[PDB]
């Protein structure tokens, strides 16, 4: 029968058997060797949470939602094999993420296999289908109610949409709502952020503006378009702004956090170098790269943040490379942060040009006297896309809302209607760049390049421009 | 006299110096007591049962961590004892000059009341603080901690209200100019006011505080500005700042601006001056004041309170009935009806002398519309706020000084493109609520339709019900729809 | 009316169904907005600032949690929403009885003030009840929302008060018996309003609250004992309701029973003896009754809050100048003096009919030291502070159910020895505080060897102090040292 | 070098002087990491993902706070700010020595798999702290921040773990007796390192804590007693003290000694056991050492953490095969079963030395009830728990000196009698789990009768389940 579970967010959680079943696996419990914010853990040490932890929140929630909609609206017709899909979606779509959480698919994956194209979302689904085989749940969700043929489909469209006009099959346009909860394809308001914003908050030691409870106490299904959706009771419309505010503050504080980032960057070329050498035992005694193991279930059950310290810990020549990175890690001797920067006007910087960056810094020639000359491989140049989401769109337009005179009759609200002091754009991309070079002669050449090469290309004037660059900024007459 | 220490929910354990202690148990000062931080706000926020006086002790000691902090990393400033505890002190009485329900005081019932006269609360705090110390013997008790009545009340109270008129400062100089940017900022305001009713208030109302002042604290230094001695923020900390400014616009938002609290406070401004003939409060000599001339002497003054609220639903006096009928549909939650929001286009603003026009307005709207009741100028009521960051249509962050970890002692600048394109484009707006004071459902209704009918003519923005509420009226607009 | 949505920074959004708001939106319960939650501790602990009323919705919002998760657990148990509305007014309006400061009015000022008459806040819950319901036309809102008022009256008010007189319970049969043990439970003490209170007041006091209602409420189920259908609690959870005790009763050490706090709620009650004679509030029909006499009818105890205090503190009337000067006193934070504390030994217990003659006790004490000035018994003040868990000497997780996993429907019990050695031996004691009235350092030097021979004359135990303050006393006890 | 801001959840903004970033960024501290506080505890509670990495910096900071508020309250006890940097110094690194799963390395693992030897996380703090040391040349800095590394090394060693060996300490003198009471308090166990954990584990088990420090340190005053300055606690904080031991109890009643947590210790044990001839760790030289041996050589130590279990669960060497396979129940969550909890009785106590023949004694028990299967003393696991207050059947506050506010400089005693009769008598007592190796509902039902009847058998307490789950054996016993 049912388990009980503390969680420091939620209090104590209740669990249906199912999901305890499906929590009790090799392949779910993985999830324990992950850190959710990978390297950010080397910059805030409360950050030790793993995604285990948030994968129990992200169930919860699902649930809380799915049973407040039909407690407020029997009408709907959602049934406990509703309830316990949205909750096992909720459960597993975090289970495809690897070593370092983002870092993997983020780094890691687009430079090591870079024809390949693979997100965590992917890798949740094929995780799924492994652990459902490999532990007989099929059965047990018989048991329960639950019709798999059709159950396993809507769970995986849950979290990676369609797998292919109304283009799910898992269930029909009158349950449209229940795609909106674990994983919003729509505007990205879904529990999965409710969760984390809560959860990396208490361990970050930042606090949480945004209040997903109220969200739920106000939240109902109408009808949009001839579909049932999901809608907010329109004087909410600011705090959900607030949301994706708060958002990106978290990312801007936290999850981009410079030296969070160079950790990530150092782990991820520590990686690199020892991909050829390491090896995981895949499916039939087969064996895998770090790179590969995504192509394997059974070998990337296997893989996780461990993998960090195996290379930390071996005595094989081969790694000396890949092991001295670590090492410089733990002695604190990182990459050093030279500078930030923004492309102006309607300047965008495509993901193509992003290796001939590093050149165009090493190539700019600024008026000044050097001790030492840079190469494109001493630098480091991180491109940082912040959005609410959407790109340039802004998510709150496609967020349908009610009002109290009439609850059943969803309406859109503009952001002309709610505020001035809302942001006019809705993506930014930040450019930090670091050298590989730490000595202070380097470090002192490495600004120069980097300021020239901010005004060459007439970028944002670096808040230190003066300070650091004194014999650069001058030339610039926009900067002073 | 020795140090006590008060346990703070905020702030933990405080320590208090005598000096101040003696400061605090007068009557001046306890009078703080029985004056709610939010007014209003307590009738829809049930948590919000916090009076001035906690926020003050929270904000004397806010004041004392910065400059002991400032005085820690850099002795160089030369921060005597005898300057912690004169900003320790200006934090301590910054709110002394508050009335009943607080901002309702100021905001809403004065200029109703006396409508000639210029009065703001800090201008009261000052007044309050020179009877404090009058009536007390506190300027010995100052001497004997080290402190010169001459110079330090004027500091004091220059804190609190600015220069009483280069330098235009006479309670320090220059080269401590940094001082006065701690307990009320004019610069920028960003000081310890906002720090400690950020965290108070949130802790109370039930609603998360995003930022963290211990750590902008770490990072704060000294550095010269101009050939003054400014608070200098690092660099990388100039996010944060915004959000700081974004957390107090959302605050008030959804809290200090709430819809219905804001009609309480209105209604219970209405049930004041409809009491100020008849209810009196012995001032200086046995002299007899009302409610609105109780500012005149501070005697009286110390006996204003949120109980003239409670004075007046127990009274029996018939004179009082019309006053006591309001504060009694207050506690039956019949309440002046919410009608709606809108806010003006483009260039357009509203001065505060317009205001007394505007019911006239919406009364005048002629919706084609069939109605029952026909409503009149007197019969709503029409809220008009100034939303901004603090400085009207300014930039805050453009009034500030920042300096970088390879030079902490050279000030710069930062401008908002040089942090972020999610940032807003302008800082400051207006909105503009309607209330109805006839409640009935056809009333109601009708009411929505003037409103609606007045945002057209006015070119407002579209009240965001605007197509549930009147949708006979909106079609007629193109640009809305 | 359809439902509202309320923000309580400890229980987050709750939700009120129509009928209660109806209740909450009375002159009746919206008075609870005006007494403070813990009385006079708010002038020692200024996070306090908390009022009857917010608790109050707390306690409703907790009954409402409990009988439901017993419904969706077992079905079978056949819980209405009859039942959930029941004991939810219940549980909002077993505070309606309390009246200024709380527990100082039926602790310290009626007993002192009207000694012959027996009277506790739970019978004035009840009245007022009754008054709030008669007054406001509730009945047929309840009969619209499917109550019998004959019937839900009356289980309403047993569950406040407990039977109004077997199954001696009228408003429900033995098969709904653990719906009593909800909001007050006469049993062991174990109910949601302590769960409110222990999270609402450490939320204030800044101090931290030990105990999980949540978790407390998950384990819950009903079982069969005795015939009853009661509340039953998963055998391993019975350290946890040992340390719901052990809180509880620490929560009274640091808090509800500070020294200081206790001579407040003293002062205020002596300020309110004094003004109880000239003060006078309008009951029913014009009729007038006094502080004291409010009690007897419900109209005028409506309008009986802390608004007193400041009633009397504002005054001018030369009648009341007398109390008007104590509370003065209060202001200035010139308190009665806190001398020391003591316990009875062994056996001994003081009973309340000795307590008058404990002043006199002391005064009549003659320490063999040199003493400028001698003191009389009404110069000390002497409080008597009952502490236990909830029912004097016993042990009230002797009257708990339990239940184990195996066997989900069968109850047991559990005895302490089969729990921990660790856990007290005892569960009541008393303690013993002496005040002075005369402040000055030679009175206060007097009184302390006249307490601490007292002490040793009646065989109590050692003052912590004792040794420092009175030396010459101490060495005469043998057992001392 | 200049001094670093850390963000703790628990603490908030901490300020690390060099000296100490230096000592932190070395490999034996980062190793701290690695090693969860709680060891098994979150297989129970999902929050408790924290290492002791981050505790050690909070006890750091603590250590720091209250010399520095004594220091500031009484300037005539000459403490210099090299004192300051001993005692944080000693704060960071009394944690160094823990092993994989915290106490399940020295609590269970050492003592079972080197019987012989007698060892203590203490004794590896100081072992790994020289190595440290030593490893990175911390000493050149120390002096450059005015520390004596040859009295101060001494002093930092002394303060964790006690004399070296009348004045018995050397690192300083009796004028200077009060600093030894701060990072591990021989005395009477009152330390920054109680109030930094209370803190941490009830911010991530998701249980609030009753204490506060804060309070303490304010009111902690010097004051003589017997030709010592000792730190003092003002009289009337008395009460809180019994409630910081209180609180510790209920600690260790709801999560460190959690039956299902201390289960899973047990099985990681068993599994350590298993592999310990086969795992080798490369120590100096080359050099090769066991799990059991690692902890001869710091170097070998340095590289011995949490990592362990994940070597053995991602093993394909089939000597591992044994302790692979428990691990991999812990994954399935199919675990030993817990069968009951009961105490001695009276004086009765248990020995260390009877442990290991007490599952014999249970199997030995003969039940008058029907049995499908017999059990043997190797199915049954014998857990014994000694509870107190830090002193075994002492009472801590009988060795705490307090002062009053009329005598500040004066130190007293307060007994318990002077502060509640609703205080424990006692101070110790053992705690006897039993549980089963055979899962089955038939193996488990007998298993509840022997552990009954067992009880009955040795006159123990009656199991609080025992009229529910053995209600043949329970009657027999008049007391029950
Ligand atoms: N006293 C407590 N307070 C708070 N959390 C607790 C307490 N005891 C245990 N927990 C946590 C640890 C687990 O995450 C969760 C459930 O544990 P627990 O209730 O002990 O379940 P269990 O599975 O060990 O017992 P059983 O299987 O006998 O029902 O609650
Ligand atoms: N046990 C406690 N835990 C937490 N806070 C407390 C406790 N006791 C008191 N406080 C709070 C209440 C007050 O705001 C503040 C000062 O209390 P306290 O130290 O009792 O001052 P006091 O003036 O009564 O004692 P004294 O004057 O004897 O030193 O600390
Ligand atoms: N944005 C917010 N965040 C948190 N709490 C809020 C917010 N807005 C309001 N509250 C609080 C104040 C109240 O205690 C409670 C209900 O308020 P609100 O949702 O504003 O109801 P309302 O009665 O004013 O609106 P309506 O009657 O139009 O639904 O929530
Ligand atoms: N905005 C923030 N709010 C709260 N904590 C933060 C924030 N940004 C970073 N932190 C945390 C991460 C670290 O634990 C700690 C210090 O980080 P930070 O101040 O960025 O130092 P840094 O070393 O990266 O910058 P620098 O070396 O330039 O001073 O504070
Ligand atoms: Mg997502
Ligand atoms: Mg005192
Ligand atoms: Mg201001
Ligand atoms: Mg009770
Ligand atoms: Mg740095
Ligand atoms: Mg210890």
């Amino acid at each position: 029968t049912m388990k009980v579970i503390n969680d420091p967010i939620h209090g104590h959680i209740e669990l249906h058997p199912l999901l305890v079943r499906i929590i009790d696996t090799p392949q779910f419990q993985r999830l324990r060797y992950i850190k959710q914010l990978g390297g950010g853990y080397y910059v805030f040490p409360g950050a030790s949470h793993n995604r285990f932890e948030h994968s129990l929140g992200v169930g919860y929630l699902a649930g809380c939602l799915v049973h407040a909609l039909g407690e407020k609206q029997p009408e709907l017709q959602i049934s406990e094999r509703d309830v316990l899909c949205v909750q096992i979606a909720g459960l597993c779509r975090n289970l495809g993420h690897g070593p370092f959480s983002h870092m993997f698919d983020g780094r890691f994956i687009p430079l090591a296999r870079p024809e390949v194209k693979w997100t965590h979302e992917q890798g949740s689904v094929m995780m799924f289908e492994h652990l459902i085989n490999s532990n007989g749940i099929k059965p047990v969700m018989e048991q329960y109610g639950l019709i798999p043929e059709e159950d396993i489909c809507f769970i995986k469209e849950q979290i990676v949409g369609p797998l292919e006009l109304w283009p799910y099959k898992g269930r029909p346009e009158n349950k449209s709502f229940l795609y909106e909860i674990v994983s919003n394809k729509r505007n990205g308001i879904d529990v999965d952020k409710w969760d984390y914003f809560a959860r990396d908050c208490h361990h970050l030691g930042i606090q949480n503006n945004f209040d997903y409870k109220r969200f739920i106490k106000f939240a109902r299904v109408c009808e949009v378009d001839n579909e049932l959706r999901i809608c907010a009771r329109d004087k909410e419309v600011g705090n959900l702004y607030d949301m994706f505010h708060t958002r990106n503050s978290l990312h801007r504080r936290a999850y981009q956090h410079k030296v969070g980032n160079i950790i990530d960057t150092m782990i991820t070329d520590a990686f690199l170098k020892a991909d050829d050498y390491i090896e995981i035992t895949g499916a039939g005694g087969k064996k895998y790269r770090i790179s590969t193991a995504i192509d394997d279930m059974e070998a990337y059950t296997k893989l996780t943040d461990n993998i960090f310290l195996e290379i930390l810990y071996s005595t094989d020549p081969k790694l000396k490379d890949a092991r001295e990175i670590l090492k410089q890690i733990e002695y604190r001797n990182l990459f050093k942060y030279v500078g930030e920067t923004q492309p102006t006007g309607q300047i965008k910087i495509k993901r193509e040009d992003y290796e001939s960056l590093p050149k165009e810094v090493a190539s700019a020639k600024p008026k000044v006297l050097l001790d030492v000359k840079l190469k494109a491989e001493d630098f480091i140049v991180d491109v940082i896309n912040m959005d609410y989401g959407m790109q340039e769109k802004n998510p709150i337009d496609h967020v349908s809302f009610y009002c109290k005179t009439a609850p059943n009759r969803a309406i859109r609200i503009t952001k002309n209607q709610v505020s001035q002091l809302l942001p006019e754009k809705f993506a930014e991309q930040l450019i930090r760049v670091y050298c590989k070079k730490v000595d202070r002669k380097s470090l002192y050449a490495a600004r120069q390049y980097f300021v020239q090469w901010c005004a060459d290309r007439n970028f944002t004037k670096p808040q230190d421009g003066d300070v650091i660059a004194p014999l650069i900024t001058p030339q610039k007459k926009e900067w002073n």
